[PDB]
DNA sequence: GGTTTCGGT
């Protein structure tokens, strides 16, 4: 089932709702910094101080990087945008070397761990609230 | 796989 981000860990499996903050892509993979505005202890604190930076995001550590791969990196890339919902399935979590919490898609996986990646409609009803909470920040 | 919260490609 669904998990909010503060409640996701280490090493498991997880699937979760979530808006998209920020996006980058490179030669080598495609990222995404996202939220549900949720808090989790092992998320990256991101400073409001940061003398230059475009994040329209929360600060604090409420927002997870997602490591895109391969497949998942050529479908993504073009397609999911800074405040798009995307609703991500059977995702792997690790930690980095830094010891924050981070969320993988390596290639090619297999079928059958039905691990995806999918923007939601704004519309959609499964996104209230990631909606509500985010009025707490603001 | 990759390096570290920017850059804005």
């Amino acid at each position: 089932s669904f998990s909010l981000l503060s409640q996701i860990t280490p090493h498991q499996r997880c699937s979760f709702y979530a808006q998209v903050i920020k996006t980058w892509y490179s030669d080598k993979n495609f990222t995404l910094y996202v939220t549900d505005y949720t808090e989790n202890e092992l998320f990256f604190p991101m400073s409001p101080y940061t003398s230059s930076s475009r994040w329209r995001g929360p600060f604090g550590r409420f927002s997870i990087r997602c490591i895109l791969w391969d497949e998942h990196d050529f479908y993504c890339r073009n397609y999911i945008k800074e405040g798009d919902y995307v609703v991500m399935k059977n995702v792997r979590t690790k930690i980095d070397h830094l010891g924050y919490l981070e969320c993988i898609l390596h290639g090619d996986s297999a079928k059958r761990y039905n691990m995806s990646i999918e923007k939601v409609d704004s519309e959609e009803p499964e996104l209230n609230e990631i909606k509500s909470r985010k009025r707490l920040y603001v």
